[PDB]
């Protein structure tokens, strides 16, 4: 069981180059199941989830190869089932159902169980496919979908904003007969990126980025080359790294317009931020951050994927900061761990009352999820002494070589064998 | 204390002509404070709040008068205060602060206290004006704002979706120096309508209806003629009137695209719905409605202003319906009253578990707010016997002659004076 | 519409004599319906609710007259109904159902609608009576109960702690055939007081004050004399009065053991508290209070009836105080009003985040409920300037001559007419 | 990674003998640290947590051994620290802090991190010890407590009901100087059992089982023999096993008075229940259960440790059942798993809306916690087909030979080796 041994305090500063967005690469890779011709997806980060996705695609009869890019050849797809033992390691595989049924008239994915940060039901995904004409049946833990011929475009109103469901529906609609309209669609940058990828394959889509997406089905999708956009969460994570350590940092290969909420909040915390066409710089000028108030919500509001990181910022900030999480029912698992490091906070329903302290104390903590693990690692960087973050495998799911990037910023970190 | 005596059951059917939107007319009337030339706002409903708004405007030195239209002449505004005894009757008067400060460099509105359905703080309004350069201070219960010279355009990220705050900021920005960008802006139809009104006066706005509104300030705004859009909540209310009484109805002067969520939910309840360019028809074919699940959220999702009405629908529907309110913390006040009429339901935090029953029994109930009062009146229409809805004054705030429109649909309703 | 005009700031200090408990007198007065012989209830406060109760009792055919005591002669009862017009002004009228059905085999009370602080359903009351053998129906807004012969003792497990329901069931069981056991009964001091009153009339009860109350029915109850215990909420209100004004006070005719939670919290806020057999003294030594964290819950925990008052204390305390209300869904109505006076707070679900300030500014505020009104009046006493609390009629419901008592403590207060 | 392979459907019926209470054995075992003479604790279940507790005790310099009983000789404790690697596997080890500091004037336990069902802070434990005079510092992830001489008795008001904190304080107080009074103490049967155990060692305690526990310290505690009471949760689990499979069962070595709430709810579901001095029988008469409504709360109300099991009951019951969890913020982890087996439900905040179905379908599910694992195993027993419950190690933490006991009731179950 790998772990990270971090020695602090160390001011994090310097430069870092942002990798491709994990949450854009994943939906785009599954969307590739729709491509009949050759496809090359560029700037794909090297993450555990990308490996799992490739393993799943390959089992479906896809030809997959990667490096900076991931080359996909769907053409000859002969299997249409996502095994239980595979989706249990990555629920994002639910995104295979849509393309499979839309292109091959059938598909079955193991119904994902609960996740650490929430139950994360997938009802809207199913509701959407059903509205497009698919017939779904649940048996042996497998959501089995089928349709006689092509799906039919439909006017679908989402009764809850879902990034995942928007992707599933939008993807399946590209090969549908007629026009589909998604009301109250998710506006996340990844949705826009997935949309443009589909359009590159020949799909006809408009409205991506707004709460109404219109898709006009076509007979088939070809192939092509598409470069994934920068990972805004990785970017926000490193900007926070500097903000909490009094450092200064410049993120290269960034996309500023995808972080208005985060940048605004960082400025409220006292950061000196400047942006360029493809870079963001943050300088704390050696100052301790000012406590801020946050409320997660669908894009363009403050993203829930940044909440754990900002919880940390508040826990070492000047004043009382309050964070309210409205997307996932169980995303405060990092709090009890940071408290072990000396933080002071109380959880009341879905909001954490933070009472910032001068300095944290190194201690043995346990990563519970992707963003929490990154938060605990950053905590170790600025804490006084040695911190051991157990279960860092979580971090390998969404951060490409974070160990190296952090070290290059002045961190004293070492990955060490488990047990 | 006026009351409504309703005798049922009576199947509501026929036609109704929708009046101008209450929530478009209000923000537009206050926006008129920016106009230097004469203004004519058409299709303005005759509601108690419109009277109060006119009173307030006149009290600021505006020349106001009305019929179907409301004619405004704010060329010589010579007062900049919205008195307590006035805003205590209509919290929407907070919308005067923005235009006053943007055009005259000053303004003071009584800080509104709590409302029945929620505390409804106005912090985002103030936060927005402050970001535009205004200096605000609260003294003696009055929110006093000032700015030397014009306001300056700014990039403002709304850490909460607010219809009111979006209106305040967007309105004040039209006369600001530079460009303003509102991130995570409210996308309600009224916002779009208010934006187009401002544009008609000469303002430069784009993005209305999306989560990013861009305003480029100008030196001054002129005058003109603008027709308010159809009231989608009145429309939804009457469509529900038919859906719960097994009737059929056609709403004239309607705007279908503003009700996707509502129409989708009505179909789920079993309604046969047809739409035209400016009309909507619903036929229940004498059927009892099927219970539905609702989750209120910012537009284009299911509107909280229709929640009470749908609570009623579920309470007389076949099955167990669940309604989750996410906009206002206390908007279930109608529930205890309907229970007096024989309804069955339990309130768990912010959601009501409904157990539909065949029929309701007439009884004495009390209106607690605008939408609840309309719900109780509809309940009386389909309940068995005589229902008395006390304090219907609430209904006069947002429904233009609902008594007449309902009667024309077959309702047995009478307005009883003094208690 | 009476109002209170308060001039501040003024230290509140001196002495006050606590009146009889409003919430002990009420259930005991209704319990008297069980008495076949004369009954004298001593130390009954002069409150609006006591008048309404006497009005209701008299209209049931009871002979009632009062001063310090309330003399009851329920030997004859010619009416077994509590009218809408009457219960709509006091939901506590529901307590008449139990005794009426237990002694006369029948009874009906108008089903109370919603209340300001919560829906306050009365299901457990009905559930309890039904378990004792009563048959209950809801027709035309009235809950009609009946039983052929006596009620039969039963083992009732309350699946929720309810003061009201415990009183209803315990009272009705005294005339039941057999033994009744109430599991998870409310342990409030008033329950104990009501129990001892019944025992004085000849009833056989044990366990009052614990979560298991055992009642052994008897054929009939006689009469007697019983003195109501001190009102712990009035006591807590005056102790808070001193704590927030840096003053000192001694409450006479108090019962310390009924306020462990409150006294503990006041000490946490920095109060110097001393207690005697029947008195409590609190001295702030001119100190500003320290913010505290509160979580309302059934007795002996912190009482929800003290919550509004402690919200005030936190709002003028040094630090960030957090209050969580778990008894009533909407009991933060005082918050928006105090904010008008300069307080700083945010409401997140069922908890208020308070940010204490040095001084409050006088302003026009509106009482929304009993405890809130008292809170707004105390606010006016310590605020800078003139405060006008509209609708103080609310305060007359549960505070006997609060004006006089506050004045005797140094308050500058006066009641004025004119809505 | 051990798993359970279950073949269904199978009616569970017959008899089972209840083991000693896990949650009474644990606090009593730690309480033994106070004993200067050898102690024999009888009827101790063979659970993983008992092993861990013995490991910890031994590691403190205690002589421990077991079979049906666990023999303890803590006469020579020479070590006072609970290590991270140990408490991370069982947070209940926090109960070592109290006795250690009360008897040896010092003690340090690793601050437990978050748990699956909730953050489970331990603040009240620390607050209590501090009130008794201990000085508590937090360093390196270790809560370190110390006191010069003996602790002093104090009047402690628990501003929240906590089983664990009540045990910690009550245990430490036995060796304190003076009298301690715990206000708003937990009333759980285990508290009563732990109290009587301490009294057996010579401690002076009264009030256990009520809101107020009074402890009068003594110089030292001796030794003795104490038999742990029956495990009410195990009992409830098997009663539910019968109730959901139409079977009949008799639990031997049971203690009925500890399950009033559960038995009442089972009757509401339609069970025919009879009780004896030390046994409980439940017969469903082949009847499918009726949906019920539950709201967890402190004893004697419906226990949260039975919530998962009752969620299952509702999911296969006739009707819509609603369960509201008020003790732990994340105890619905079994829901998503049961949904994989065909169950239908929605989670809204802290309550689950259940829509019972005829029969469940076997599938691969994952145990997430102790009670959830038992629920998934019972689900497998009544589901159609083969169910595989992964991670059943969870079940070994609180159920002694559940495999054997279930088999003896007609279950087709088998523990297949890792993987
Ligand atoms: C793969 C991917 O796109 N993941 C990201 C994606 O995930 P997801 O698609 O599940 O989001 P959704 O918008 O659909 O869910 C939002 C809310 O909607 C509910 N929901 C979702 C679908 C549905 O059918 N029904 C439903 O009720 C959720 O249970 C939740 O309460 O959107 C989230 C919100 O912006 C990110 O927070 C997440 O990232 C994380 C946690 O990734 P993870 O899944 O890998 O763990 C992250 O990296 O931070
Ligand atoms: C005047 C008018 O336009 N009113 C409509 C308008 O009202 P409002 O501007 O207050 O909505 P907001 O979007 O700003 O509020 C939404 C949420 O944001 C909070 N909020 C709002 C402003 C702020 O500074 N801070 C803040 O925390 C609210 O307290 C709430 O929790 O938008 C609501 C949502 O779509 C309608 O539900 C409402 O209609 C009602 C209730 O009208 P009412 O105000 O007249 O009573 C209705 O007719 O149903
Ligand atoms: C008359 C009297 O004894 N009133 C006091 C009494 O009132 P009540 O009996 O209604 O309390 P309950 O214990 O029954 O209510 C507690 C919780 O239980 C719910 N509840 C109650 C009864 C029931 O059948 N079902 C049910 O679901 C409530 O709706 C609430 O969510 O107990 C409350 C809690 O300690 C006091 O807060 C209240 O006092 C106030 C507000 O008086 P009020 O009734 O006059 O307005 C107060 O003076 O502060
Ligand atoms: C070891 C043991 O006695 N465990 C049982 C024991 O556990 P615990 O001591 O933690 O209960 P508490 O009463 O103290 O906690 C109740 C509530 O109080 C909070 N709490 C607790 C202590 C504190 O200092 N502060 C605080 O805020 C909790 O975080 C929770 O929100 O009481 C619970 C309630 O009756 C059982 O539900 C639990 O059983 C479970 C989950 O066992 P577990 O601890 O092994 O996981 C079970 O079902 O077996």
């Amino acid at each position: 069981m790998d772990k990270f041994r971090v020695q602090g305090p160390t001011r994090l500063q310097g430069e870092v180059t942002i990798s491709g967005a994990k949450n854009a690469a994943l939906p785009i890779l599954f969307a590739a199941l729709l491509a009949e011709e050759p496809v090359e997806i560029q700037n794909v980060p090297k993450l555990k989830d990308i490996d799992t996705t490739m393993k799943l695609l390959t089992q479906l009869g896809t030809k997959v190869e990667r490096x900076g890019s991931v080359w996909i050849d769907a053409s000859n797809v002969n299997n249409f089932s996502a095994p239980y033992d595979l989706v249990k390691t990555m629920r994002a595989s639910i995104w295979a159902l849509g393309p499979l049924v839309a292109r091959f008239g059938q598909g079955q994915v193991s119904l994902p169980g609960g996740c650490a940060i929430g139950a994360r039901p997938v009802d809207l995904h199913i509701f959407g496919l059903e509205k497009l004409g698919a017939e779904i049946k649940l048996e042996e833990g497998y959501v089995k979908a089928s349709v006689n011929g092509r799906l039919k475009g439909a006017h679908i109103v989402m009764d809850k904003v879902s990034v995942g469901a928007t992707v599933t529906i939008m993807s399946a609609a590209t090969l549908a007969e007629g026009t589909t309209i998604i009301e109250n669609a998710a506006r996340e940058p990844e949705i826009v990126d997935t949309a443009n990828f589909l359009v590159a394959l020949g799909a006809k889509i408009s409205g991506q980025g707004t709460d109404r997406i219109t898709i006009e089905g076509v007979e088939r999708l070809g192939g092509g080359v598409y470069r994934v956009l920068p990972d805004r969460i990785e970017t926000g994570t490193f900007l926070v790294a500097a903000a909490i350590s009094g450092g200064k940092i410049v993120c290269r290969n960034a996309q500023p317009d995808t972080l208005d909420a985060v940048l605004a909040k960082l400025r409220e915390a006292g950061a000196d931020i400047e942006t360029g066409e493809d870079w963001i710089s943050l300088d704390m000028h050696g100052k301790r951050p000012k406590a801020v108030t946050v409320r997660t919500a669908p894009h363009p509001a403050f993203p829930t994927a940044m909440q754990a990181q900002f919880t940390l910022l508040n826990l070492v900030a000047e004043g009382t900061g309050v964070i309210t999480e409205t997307i996932f029912e169980n995303r405060f698992m990092h709090v009890p761990e940071l408290i072990r490091m000396g933080a002071h906070a109380e959880i009341e329903s879905n909001t954490v009352i933070c009472h910032g302290v001068e300095k944290l104390s190194g201690a043995q903590v346990m990563a519970t999820d992707l963003r929490a693990s990154a938060s605990l690692v950053l905590a170790g960087c600025i804490a006084e002494g040695t911190t051991v973050v157990d279960r860092i495998y979580h971090i390998d799911r969404g951060y490409e070589r974070i160990e190296d990037k952090l070290r290059a910023l002045g961190a004293n970190i070492e990955r060490v064998k488990g047990e």
